[PDB]
DNA sequence: GAGCGTTCAGCGTTCGTTTATCTCCCCCTGGTATAATGGGAGCTGTCACGGATGCA
């Protein structure tokens, strides 16, 4: 349990647990530029909380493709 | 010589020794007889550089 001043007294020593900043799960769209192509490239990636991740990259060489856990 | 005075003596006399017997638990091995028949699982995002290595 946590006392009234927000510290966990474990084994006679006062600990504190600090908050932690993490990337929230969801879809994120990133735009980039390929120097060889001379044109913008767009990607999508859905990063879940627990499962394997999935990506959807468009116009790498003018076609759209999917990475199922980046297997192939 | 009397009476006792020092000091080897070798000899017993069992007590001294170290050395020989003899009784016991951890430790290792083997065996169970309905039927049972291909894993969970943890990831992921730096950055540049280069050279090997694949493939249109």
């Amino acid at each position: 349990l946590m006392t009234n001043k927000g510290t966990f007294v474990i084994n006679g020593t006062e600990r504190v647990v600090v908050s932690q900043l993490v990337r929230s799960p969801g879809v994120y769209f990133d735009s980039s530029i390929d120097k060889t192509s001379d044109k913008d490239i767009f990607s999508a990636k859905i990063i879940p909380s627990r499962g394997a991740w999935l990506e959807m990259e468009i116009d790498k060489r003018d076609m759209v493709g999917v990475r199922i856990d980046r297997k192939r």
